[PDB]
């Protein structure tokens, strides 16, 4: 089998991306944030507290007559970026771009953090990192993916990104008219549970390529290119004006600036980030401070090759016996 979705950015800035998931019978079509990140599937519902439900779409079990209470079971999970939720867990269909799942641990949320619930535009997520690092209390539930990958064509997924445009997710194929040039392969470790790699090096702009290992995880629920502190201080530097800021939180920059281009080595390869991937635009509504893409690393305790990197790329994230993850330009 296979599956096909079209994924859509949440707003201008492309600070998140949803892709439309149907749950239960009849369908229930939530549009979800897929997350290499993380490993939980979990939504909006009818038992999600009333005051921190704004506008999303919800799951109701009980209008599903293939939804079964996963009994005794909970989960509860936070994220890099200080959100977070918990519940509890039912077992549905799931279906993404006519592949279908049944069984699938749908983890209802009960509770969600101001950052969702101020986000009107996410349904939920579904995470497409590796099943041990899924929160389910006390039995450890699998991703979309885990339970899928028996019967795909090919046990992959791919992630096509767009700058300010739609993009596709696909299961169980790799489209070969999706990118140009060849897939560059490359190793994964999956001891921390993530799509966990070493980037070659990088350059900024027209710069010459520095050769260096950079271990970061491919991560399409953040949004920017979080990297060393040296790597960002030498990419920020060829942007006049740029500085970082400890009361807005990064890296600024004057919004009349041009931005230089980034690149990523992986193995011989390279990825090119164009300069207008790491405008974030204004710091608040009206500023002439905008914000930047590439952001250091330091404190978070991995480096993240969010959106702002994936985006520049077709990336094969393949789940055979020994995972690894391929990039090709497009």
């Amino acid at each position: 089998s296979t599956g096909s979705a079209t994924t859509t950015p949440i707003d201008s800035l492309d600070d998140a991306y949803i892709t439309p998931v149907q749950i239960g019978t009849p369908a229930q079509t939530l549009n979800l944030d897929f997350d290499t990140g993380s490993s939980d599937l979990w939504v909006f519902s009818s038992e999600t507290t009333a005051s921190e439900v704004d506008g999303q779409t919800i799951y109701t079990p009980s209008k599903s007559t293939t939804a079964k209470l996963l009994s005794g079971a909970t989960w509860s999970i936070s994220y890099g970026d200080g959100s977070s939720s918990s519940g509890d867990v039912y077992t549905d269909t799931v279906s993404v771009g006519g592949l279908t799942v049944t069984g699938q641990a749908v983890e209802s949320a009960k509770k969600v953090s101001s950052s969702f619930t101020e986000d009107s535009t996410i349904d939920g997520l579904l995470g497409l990192a590796f099943s041990t690092l899924n929160t389910v209390s006390p039995t450890q539930q699998k991703t979309f993916f885990d339970n899928a990958k028996a019967s795909l064509d090919s046990p992959v997924f791919t992630a096509d990104l767009g700058y300010h445009a739609p993009g596709t997710y696909n299961f169980g194929f790799i489209d070969t008219t999706a990118y140009t040039g060849s897939i560059t392969y490359t190793a994964v470790s999956t001891k921390q549970g993530f799509w966990e790699w070493t980037s070659t090096g990088y350059a900024v702009g027209s710069g010459t390529f520095k050769s260096t290992s950079i271990d970061g995880i491919a991560d399409t629920g953040t949004t920017l290119l979080y990297l060393p502190a040296t790597v960002v201080s030498a990419y920020w530097a060829q942007v006049s004006g740029a500085k970082s800021s400890s009361s807005v939180g990064g890296y600024v920059f004057p919004c009349s600036a041009t931005l230089p281009s980034f690149t990523f080595g992986v193995g011989s390869a390279r990825i090119v980030i164009p300069g207008d991937y790491i405008d974030f635009g204004p710091i608040s509504t009206g500023s002439s401070s905008c914000f930047g893409g590439i952001q250091s690393s330091a404190g978070i305790g991995i480096n993240i090759f969010g959106d702002v990197a994936l985006k520049a790329a077709f990336v094969v994230f393949n789940g055979a016996t020994t995972p690894t993850l391929g990039f090709a330009s497009k």
